[PDB]
Order: structure tokens, then C-alpha cells, then sequence
């Protein structure tokens, strides 16, 4: 009947902040497609396969990242930059850890661990 379209490689690698789209769903297959009623309609069904997708499935379903290339320049006073991230998946994403290397004086407020 139908079981996968592929779109693995193109999506996953895209110009997409986010990335794993509509991956969850391919070990989840189950698949119940197969049968047809009469509700008097005309009764039509041919082939019934897989192809293609939306093609367009870009930033779903994982964290962003805003900031590429921060220019300080001179630094010469206390300054306050906003850093975010959006995970879009149906779980949380928990971050391992922020392995801070020559990062000493950078502090987050107002945030847990």
C-alpha cells in the first residue's frame, strides 16, 4: 500500500534553523488506510501509494540559534546581550551543560542550572 517517502537527507541538512522534522512519525508506522465504505459516494480508490511530501517542512521541531557572529568590538563598560533559543519538539530538549572555556566574567541571571 505505502510505507515511506524518504526526505530524510534533503530536510534534516535544509536552510532550517531547526532540524529532525517529521522524524518521530517514521518509526511510529502503524497504518490503517486499507478499506473503503459506501456512504453513496462513487467509490474510487486507486493505487494508494507514497510520494513526495510537502516539500516545505522547514524550522520544525527543534532548538534555534540567533546568534552566529557577535561583534563587542571594544568593550569598555558592562554590557547586556539577550541570547535565546526555541525548541519546537513535543518534548523538551534538555541541554547537557554549558562547558564554559575562557568564559570567566559571563554570567546568566535569573536562570536555573
Amino acid at each position: 500500500e505505502g510505507i515511506v517517502a524518504g526526505i530524510t537527507p534533503n530536510i534534516d541538512a535544509l536552510e532550517l534553523n531547526q532540524d529532525i522534522s517529521l522524524a518521530a512519525v517514521a518509526a511510529s508506522t502503524w497504518g490503517g488506510a486499507y478499506g473503503a465504505h459506501q456512504p453513496v459516494e462513487v467509490i474510487h480508490s486507486t493505487y494508494q501509494a507514497v510520494h513526495q511530501s510537502a516539500l516545505e517542512e522547514n524550522y520544525y521541531n527543534r532548538l534555534w540559534l540567533i546568534p552566529t557572529a557577535m561583534e563587542l568590538g571594544n568593550v569598555v563598560s558592562t554590557q547586556i546581550r539577550p541570547a535565546s533559543v526555541w525548541n519546537a519538539y513535543f518534548s523538551p530538549r534538555t541541554l547537557t551543560a554549558i562547558d564554559r572555556e575562557a568564559a570567566d566574567g559571563i554570567t546568566l541571571s535569573g536562570q536555573a542550572s
